[PDB]
């Protein structure tokens, strides 16, 4: 079945953390990633993207020390830095176990799907969220999921959040279709 094939793909790219952690929650994160269309997961594997699950802060990892003490875009005036952010996506994917849900230090409906979407956008699709077509859709629909000063201002964040809505569950998929029909259609066409 497609679920088992996606888990097979994920078994080759997911890096579980050193040390001890909530193993059931880490498994739950993998099971949510397995709902992403296999085409995208296998394209990430082709590009040697590692999905790193972490048991500590993002900036405890050597490869993210360049973010120590830096304020992410949109976090200005909050006193928070990347040290306090539970997930990152783009050229890499890093995810703190236990912080999946909205409000756990981040605004996404689901951390792992949002961050992995960034990697798909950047690594696989050459920053499609900043392509002319998506910029047009973002200009009309980019505020319709709320968070208008973040999703509505950064097309790469609107893309990642829409992707997460599309793939998390049937409730979020239907909410995206109602709120952002052109974005939904774009994602339908992207998967074909
Ligand atoms: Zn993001």
């Amino acid at each position: 079945t497609t679920i088992q094939q996606n888990k097979d793909t994920l078994s080759q790219i997911v890096v579980f953390p050193t040390g001890n952690y909530d193993k059931n929650e880490a498994n739950a994160m993998v099971n949510r990633l397995a709902n992403i269309d296999g085409k995208y997961l296998n394209a990430l594997k082709q590009n040697n993207l590692k999905i790193k699950l972490l048991s500590g802060k993002l900036t405890d990892e050597k490869e993210y020390a360049y973010l120590k003490g830096v304020v992410p875009k949109g976090f200005e005036g909050t006193g928070k830095t990347w040290d306090d952010v539970p997930g990152l996506g783009g050229s890499t994917v890093a995810l703190r176990i236990g912080f999946s849900n909205k409000g756990k230090g981040h605004d996404a409906i689901n951390l792992e799907l949002h961050e992995t979407a960034h990697a798909i956008d950047h690594i696989v699709l050459n920053d499609i969220s900043k392509s002319a077509q998506f910029k047009q859709i973002f200009a009309k629909e980019g505020r319709s999921l709320g968070n208008v000063n973040y999703l509505g201002v950064y097309p790469e964040e609107f893309f990642a959040e829409s992707f997460a809505y599309y793939y998390l569950n049937q409730d979020t998929n239907s909410k995206l279709k109602s709120a952002c029909p052109q974005t939904y259609s774009f994602l339908q066409n992207l998967a074909k």
